[PDB]
């Protein structure tokens, strides 16, 4: 076996049980290249034991829409067949993690848990209880980042190119082939049809919808799996690539990997992408312009969420931006909207509703058409506390990929300027970078992107 040792970490001491190791699957939905998977296994193996896969459909996902829950299970019943193929069940309960994943513990005479790392407060809510209700040995493993997360520093990285070095130098130690995951020695000692009907029905009556009383989400945009993230991603290589670098920041062009909502439920992991990328050979520039997203931009926001207790409020923004929003503070905004407003994209910003209904009827919105959205909310906003409050709420509640620290990192940078320099001063937004509409007209065809979303 080649595992890393550093990839993994003890949650609780206990006195190891008889039974299967329990891999208690949370961030990474997948059974390929998943070291979390990878790790329980080999544990298994030393221990004589199968390993199972245990995972929560939680109360939650209420706070979300049907958007995601569908995703997430279409995926998850494509994985039961996969683990099956292997020889390794998955049991799926219902309910939250702190009872379930206890009483699971206890009923079926586990011998060790493992689960997948995410620096998400709720995980660690989860966790703190969980360590409560069972007396065995518990380890979490960062399937997630191809470095560590408490591996790549010790401490919250300012800016991407003091994080970067780090990162870089140790890629080497790192990104390696995945071991072929080797199945259980024998088949070991209600279904997701019912429980994604019986969501389905509870979500329902939240549904986004069009005046017009019809659906507003539309799902081929994405088709959800292990099996289709994998496509995705060789359609990305081999047509998107070359012209990455050159045509990443233009939302009229369909030229990005199109992966976050699949590297968001874990269904391709990015340590596999990264080492495709690497093989292939495409124009000068692209592959540098990716890998610093996939890599840097990345794996720099689960440090950010892991180093920062409060990594969704602004207490968590730098100096220089908390002094400069708050020297701004009483400044008259030129508008105000509603939540409901922004939700519906009624301003009078052609340009920002524009943004809105990609994300309403796609459920993924266009990189950079994401930070000119978020700037826009802390300019329309009562203060820089709602402005975080009201960005957060539909980038969760709308998004394939929402509900991650690449949200929260992505949404900071935005609205305080967490991993970004000062800026001009400015009334209202201070020294944080500005991104106005015209600035759009001279870098993009705005005109054909209102087009392409009304
Ligand atoms: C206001 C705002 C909110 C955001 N919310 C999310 C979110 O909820 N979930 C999410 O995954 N990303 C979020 N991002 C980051 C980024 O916009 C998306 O990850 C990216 O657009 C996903 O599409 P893609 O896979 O085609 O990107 P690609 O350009 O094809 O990049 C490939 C991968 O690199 C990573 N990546 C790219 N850009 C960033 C970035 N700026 N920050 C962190 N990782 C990046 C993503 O995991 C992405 O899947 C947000 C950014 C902003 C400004
Ligand atoms: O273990 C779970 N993970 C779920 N996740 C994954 C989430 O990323 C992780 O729970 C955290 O990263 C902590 O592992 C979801 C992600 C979404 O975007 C939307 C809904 C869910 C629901 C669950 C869930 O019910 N159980």
């Amino acid at each position: 076996s080649h595992m890393n040792p550093k990839r993994i970490r003890a949650l609780k001491s206990g006195k190891q049980g008889d039974g299967p190791v329990v891999y208690w699957m949370s961030r990474d939905q997948r059974a390929e290249d998943n070291w979390a998977l990878l790790f329980s296994r080999a544990i298994a193996k030393e221990a004589n034991v199968p390993v199972v896969v245990v995972f929560c459909l939680t109360d939650e996902f209420l706070e979300a829409g049907i958007r995601q829950y569908e995703f997430m299970l279409k995926g998850l019943q494509e994985l039961e067949v996969s683990l099956s193929r292997k020889k390794i069940p998955s049991f799926f309960l219902r309910g939250d993690p702190g009872e379930k994943i206890s009483r699971f513990v206890k009923d079926y005479n586990a011998g060790t848990l493992v689960t997948d790392f995410s620096p998400l407060r709720i995980k660690n809510q989860w966790i703190e209880k969980v360590i409560s209700g069972i007396s065995i040995p518990f380890f979490e493993v960062d399937a997630h980042n191809v470095v560590p997360c408490w591996e790549a520093s010790q401490k919250h990285e300012y800016a991407a190119h003091t994080f970067r070095p780090k990162l870089y130098a140790l890629l080497p130690e790192f990104l390696e082939e995945f071991p072929e995951l080797e199945p259980n020695s024998v088949t070991p000692e209600e279904t997701l049809s019912d429980v994604l009907e019986t969501g389905v029905k509870a979500l329902l009556p939240e549904r986004a919808l069009l005046k017009n009383k019809d659906p507003l989400f539309e799902p081929w945009h994405f088709e959800p799996g292990e099996k289709a993230a994998k496509k995705v991603m060789e359609s990305f290589i081999a047509d998107r690539l070359d012209s990455y670098g050159a045509l990443r920041n233009d939302p009229t062009k369909n030229m990005l990997s199109n992966l976050s909502p699949y590297l968001h439920f874990g269904q391709i992991s990015s340590q596999r992408v990264v080492l495709e990328v690497e093989k292939a050979e495409s124009n000068p520039g692209s592959k540098k312009a990716f890998l610093d997203e996939i890599l840097i931009w990345k794996e720099i926001s689960d440090n950010f969420c892991y180093y920062n207790p409060g990594y969704d409020g602004f207490e968590s923004f730098p100096s220089w931006a908390k002094e400069s929003l708050n020297a701004h503070r009483n400044d008259v905004r030129s508008h105000i909207y509603t939540l409901e407003e922004f939700e519906a994209g009624k301003t009078h910003d052609p340009l920002w509703n524009a943004s809105q209904m990609e994300l309403l009827s796609t459920g993924k919105m266009h990189g950079y058409t994401r930070m000119y959205w978020a700037k826009k909310i802390l300019e329309w906003s009562e203060s820089p506390e709602k402005a975080l409050e009201i960005a957060i709420c539909l980038n969760d509640r709308y998004e394939l990929d929402g509900r991650d620290p690449n949200g929260y990192a992505g949404i900071a940078w935005s609205i305080g300027g967490v991993h970004d320099r000062a800026w001009g001063e400015r009334e209202v937004t201070g020294k944080i970078r500005y991104m106005s509409y015209e600035g759009c007209k001279r870098k993009f065809d705005v005109k054909l992107y209102i087009e392409k979303y009304s």
